[PDB]
């Protein structure tokens, strides 16, 4: 009497979530809309109707070590910081080691999910799903949502008087995939997100020009942090955690500008905006300085009106023969499929824990991966996996629907406090508040103070050392024989793709 | 009557060269063998026969206010670090602010310059140059040799067996000019100088892997100093000099290399060499560290031997289906037309300040531009031009041939003590040390102490702020009225192109 697991979208959040559903044993259907795996990570020349389109050169800006899943470590050789092909390649890897792929049926879309007539007793879902043209009715006992949500481009074009009038080319960050085209051209990007700064350095190779233009300004992170290790394995540790919380927000934040500023002067570079450092989504950009202190990068404040040659910038400012505009102005979400369950405005929803819509009769609709941590989704996505399927089975269970909202409100009113207002602020997480949070739900939370005397050498690391995602696969539910292990090797794995000539 | 001065070149040292000589009266004829000014940094898509060769994307590694003309500061909006198009255009300036170019005499080549019958009592020279294939002889006073060093490949082919019969491309760093040529290729770098590092990064944003092969390692500077502010803005300034005179070259050493790790350990990152940091010529690269943390670039040892296919490595590592190699060997110079007076062998020639042949009856022979600095040499070139033109009359004089000769070997002797053991550590020089030398010979070194009391805000500049090259131009011959006013405006020059977007 197995119960039967829709999972919808087939990236890490998808691949994990057939994982979590074959460790308590529930049999997943997945429905993926294209013809393979990695979603957002598989790199296609063109753009793909309902899919993640990335750019040929990214880089994926949280460490290897970080953004593991916690029962399959990235191989030793692979680098700390992979470039989009290695984490395609991984997944692959990861999908062979625990057999998800039959699982998947490919080139099938799921237009609806609707709870049935019997819902409020039988808490199952009627999911609707093309495939080549032709419908499929079936029904479910459980649904893992698993679509991304970097797929609809937010285009503001209505906040840009005069784009319509703009005579070069202009179009989102999304179709952007490689320079060529911007050769001795002079080029504008709107943004500084991390697709902002990613085209505006790469762009700069090519181009006679390019204008990295910001509303706001950015605090600006490198991934190369103190002695070359990556700056999350420094931040994401239980330590600099602990650090943080003694000392409060306001003195944190003067800590993380005052290093970045040492680095590069925000207000020197022109880049230094009104808000702290943890008020905005971390812009990673290590070669962007560089680009700026030569020209070939030039900071601008807001684009406030185009002419059919030009940009008008909000200071008065002009710059004239522009050729090319585009608009790494980010992206929002939604379900067509789930009008009726799950309803999003401008990027904000409600949902218990990011997971869980808290006006449900039964537990039995996951939203897996919704969520845009300081640190890594897929060890997230895997973790709100693990706990969905335990309440799916009534292993563990949620809280009424009044207490849900006032947790859910809670945690919008700090969000709202804390981040800059705007819809790409609306789902922030940090990595260790977060990874505890869900492994307290689990019961795999690793029980710290007593391994400080049942194995110091262990206790050390966990705290001292990374806050690794391997850290909750110690105990609990799931517990992984080889954790221990990997956990204090995690070191070697760090340097073995970085001594590759010898020193000694 | 007023004497005739043979020019030599007209790069940044020829054209300066030509100014020195106008401003002490005499009539320069100056030589330049291609059809433009400029020499190295005049960019063009093919390499030139007998003048330097480089890349498109070439950014110079020395700071406007560090390498301008003593008497011509780089406009303001000029970026701190300037593209080689933007070098070439402040030439072109400066030629025009000092009406130099009705002196070049464009397509001629100087073939043979040979002290004259009468040279003991006329101190002349017989030069021939060659122009469109018809000979002109000509009788000079005095001859600026100004032909560069970074002309001349060294390929050192004979130390790496087995290249004969590697079956992919391969040449020097003079031939590299984009890296479209090497797109979805394996590509080796041989060598860690400014090319090697430049083609690293450059290469592996097309190229599918590269190799950085080092057969010693190096320390690895950053352009982007403490706070945005140019790194040699910082490291030359007086101060500075003073506090690492006080405690020696192992603590000034330990600071550098201390300073270098806490960007990237060079341990980690497999690049540390057996020497210290002034013991090589400095390898500046701020994208580099970025580049290895992500596989694109992957530091190894010296290749040992090439097969069709490969390289082996010292450590017996091998790299297979290798489809190019580029050699960044670096150059030697010679001097075809003075064979006869000056001799160099493996880049080892004997000049009295790197300028003057000791064995010279008269001192009407001077070399321009013949050193490596930590720092610009465009600046060193016009001291030694000031000073050169000054011994050309009877104003300077130099000391007899015998303690010429023990300076001479006292240089040769703490150099070799100094620097690691290679052709291209033959005629290091430092910035400040340098500058003072040739300063203090011309009578232009500033007197800090008297202005200490005749004016304190200026001698504050001077010696807490950058030792800028306009310093030279306060006092003494060749006195700048608009000097004292640019010396103190020196911070507005480097902040002017960098705030482009509104702060307050
Ligand atoms: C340029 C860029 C860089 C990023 N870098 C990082 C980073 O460094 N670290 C990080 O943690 N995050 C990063 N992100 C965020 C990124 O989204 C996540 O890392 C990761 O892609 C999450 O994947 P997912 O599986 O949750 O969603 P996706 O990867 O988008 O997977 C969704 C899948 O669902 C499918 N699908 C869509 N609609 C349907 C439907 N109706 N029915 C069936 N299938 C459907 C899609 O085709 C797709 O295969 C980055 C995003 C971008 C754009
Ligand atoms: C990629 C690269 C980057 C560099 N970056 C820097 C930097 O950042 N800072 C720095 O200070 N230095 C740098 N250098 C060093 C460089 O040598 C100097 O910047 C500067 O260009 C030297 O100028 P020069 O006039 O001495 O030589 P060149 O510019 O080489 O001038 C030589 C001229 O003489 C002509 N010539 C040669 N032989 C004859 C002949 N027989 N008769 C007539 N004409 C002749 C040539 O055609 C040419 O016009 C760099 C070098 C390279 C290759
Ligand atoms: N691995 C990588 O290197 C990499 C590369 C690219 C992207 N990413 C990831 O991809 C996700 C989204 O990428 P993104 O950078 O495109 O998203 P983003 O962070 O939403 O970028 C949006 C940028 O555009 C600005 N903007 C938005 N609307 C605007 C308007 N109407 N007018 C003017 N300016 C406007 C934003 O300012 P506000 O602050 O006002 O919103 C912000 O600077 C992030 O999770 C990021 O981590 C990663
Ligand atoms: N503005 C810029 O960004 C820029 C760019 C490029 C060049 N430049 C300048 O132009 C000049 C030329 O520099 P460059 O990189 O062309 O040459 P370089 O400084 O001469 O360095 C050559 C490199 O090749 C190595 N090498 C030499 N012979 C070798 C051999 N036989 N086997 C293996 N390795 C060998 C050297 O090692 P050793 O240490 O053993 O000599 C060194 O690492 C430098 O002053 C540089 O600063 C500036
Ligand atoms: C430049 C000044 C360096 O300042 C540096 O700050 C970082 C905080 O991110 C600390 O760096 C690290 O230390 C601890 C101790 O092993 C680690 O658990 C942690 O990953 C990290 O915070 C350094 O201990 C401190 O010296
Ligand atoms: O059409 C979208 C764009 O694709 C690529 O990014 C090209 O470089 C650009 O020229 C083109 O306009
Ligand atoms: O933010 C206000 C306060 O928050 C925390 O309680 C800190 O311990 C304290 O030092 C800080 O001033």
């Amino acid at each position: 009497t197995k119960k039967r697991i829709a999972v919808i979208g087939a990236g890490a959040s998808g691949l994990t979530s057939i994982k979590c559903c074959l460790e308590e044993g529930l049999e997943p259907v997945c429905f993926e809309r294209t013809d393979d795996i990695g979603g957002l990570w598989r790199f296609q020349e063109n753009p793909e109707e309902g899919r993640a389109s990335i750019y040929k050169s990214v880089i994926i800006n949280t460490s290897k070590e970080m953004m593991c899943f916690s029962d399959y470590p990235i191989p030793d050789h692979y680098p700390n910081f992979m470039h989009n092909s290695q984490v395609l390649e991984y997944f692959r890897m990861y999908a062979k080691e625990f057999d998800l792929l039959k699982y998947i049926q490919f080139k099938t879309t799921v237009c609806s999910v609707k709870k049935q007539p019997d819902f409020s007793t039988s808490g199952q879902w009627e999911v609707v799903t093309e495939c080549e043209g032709k419908k499929e009715v079936d029904v479910f006992d459980g649904v893992m949502v698993c679509t991304g949500h970097h797929t609809n481009a937010h285009l503001p074009l209505e906040s840009f008087p005069g784009i319509e009038k703009f005579k070069g080319q202009y179009f989102h960050s999304r179709d952007y995939k490689n320079p060529e085209g911007f050769t001795g051209k002079r080029v504008i990007i709107i943004g500084i997100g991390n697709s902002g700064g990613d085209l505006a350095v790469e762009i700069s190779h090519t181009a006679k020009q390019v204008f990295l233009s910001t509303r706001r300004g950015a605090w600006i992170l490198n991934r190369v942090g103190d002695h070359g290790y990556p700056f999350d394995v420094l931040f994401s540790s239980r330590f600099t955690y602990f650090l943080s919380k003694i000392c409060g927000q306001s003195l944190s934040n003067t800590f993380l500008e005052k290093k970045m500023n040492q680095r590069f002067d925000h207000e020197m570079f022109g880049l230094k905006p009104k808000h702290r450092a943890l008020s905005q989504h971390p812009t990673v950009n290590d070669d962007l300085p560089n680009r700026i202190i030569s020209g070939l990068v030039k900071v601008k404040g807001n684009v406030k009106e185009f002419t059919e040659t030009a940009a008008i910038f909000e200071d008065g400012s002009r710059e004239d023969d522009i050729d090319a505009v585009i608009f790494a102005t980010g992206y929002s979400f939604a379900f067509p499929f789930l009008e009726d369950s799950v309803k999003v405005v401008k990027n904000k929803v409600s949902l218990y824990k990011k997971v869980f819509p808290p006006n449900l009769e039964k537990p039995t609709l996951a939203i897996i991966g919704l969520i845009q941590p300081l640190g890594a989704i897929m060890p997230i996505s895997e973790l709100q996996g693990r706990w969905a399927t335990q309440v799916f089975k009534g292993l563990k269970t949620l809280p009424s629907q009044s207490e849900m909202m006032a947790e859910i409100s809670k945690a919008q009113e700090e969000m709202a406090k804390r981040y800059v207002d705007s819809q790409r602020h609306t789902i922030q997480g940090d990595y260790i508040d977060t990874m505890e949070e869900i492994a307290d739900l689990v019961g795999v939370r690793p029980n710290l103070l007593s391994l400080a005397f049942t194995d110091p050498k262990l206790a050390l690391k966990l705290f001292f050392g990374p806050c690794t995602p391997v850290q909750y696969r110690l105990q609990g539910p799931g517990k992984w024989d080889g954790a221990r292990k990997t956990i204090l090797t995690t070191e070697d794995r760090i340097r073995k793709p970085l001594m590759t000539r010898v020193i000694e």
